[PDB]
């Protein structure tokens, strides 16, 4: 996150660290059995981690649970990043308590001008690198389609949206990928590509969670 702020130790509980060895993702516990991420940080042998702060340090509400199973989505596109969003299933269920907990899908999609809550692990810095090991956010709004698709002229498509600053200096970054986008208490998006990080007129786009819940409900009631 680039322009953000210090979130709060276990302030967005439904943010998870998809960790390889090193954390490489973030995520979304939708319930106590199932992350939702993107599609593009597809790996094996992934281990979610919950209740996280600092990575870096065990500080004493982590879970720490191995997936059983990964899903992409049946139409994920890796060169248009189309439809990126996969799902997680956690070996045990998590437990769920005020600094772990499940965050709610949509029902309908969110209205340009609405005010989002963005968060991960990634990048700092929009010309360097530089990772932080706290949790850090930033809050955003939702872009019109019309600003998303004049920046990236034949690359939005329904299942994206932008949200973010034309004019720059406050965006996601790579490390968010897979990451929540909150919006009225509802997981509107998931961390998914950009223009690099916090340039002019390339703002942030996200996967649009809403035309995937029926996806998202059937997936899980038969996994």
């Amino acid at each position: 996150i680039v322009g953000g702020y210090t979130c709060g130790a276990n302030t967005v509980p439904y943010q998870v660290s998809l960790n390889s060895g090193y954390h490489f993702c973030g995520g979304s516990l939708i319930n106590s059995q199932w992350v939702v991420s993107a599609a593009h940080c597809y790996k094996s042998g992934i281990q979610v981690r919950l209740g996280e702060d600092n990575i870096n340090v065990v500080e004493g509400n982590e879970q720490f649970i191995s997936a059983s199973k990964s899903i992409v989505h049946p139409s994920y596109n890796s060169n248009t990043l189309n439809n990126d969003i996969m799902l997680i299933k956690l070996k045990s269920a998590a437990s769920l308590n005020s600094r772990v907990a499940s965050i709610s899908l949509p029902t309908s999609c969110a209205s340009a001008g609405t005010q989002c809550l963005i968060s991960g692990w990634g990048n700092t810095k929009s010309s360097g690198t530089s990772y932080p090991d706290v949790l850090k956010c930033l809050k955003a709004p939702i872009l019109s389609d019309s600003s998303c698709k004049s920046a990236y002229p034949g690359q939005i498509t329904s299942n994206m949206f932008c949200a973010g600053y034309l004019e720059g200096g406050k965006d996601s970054c790579q490390g968010d990928s897979g990451g929540p986008v909150v919006c009225s208490g509802k997981l509107q998006g998931i961390v998914s590509w950009g223009s690099g990080c916090a340039q002019k007129n390339k703002p942030g786009v996200y996967t649009k969670v809403c035309n995937y819940v029926s996806w998202i409900k059937q997936t899980i009631a038969s996994n």
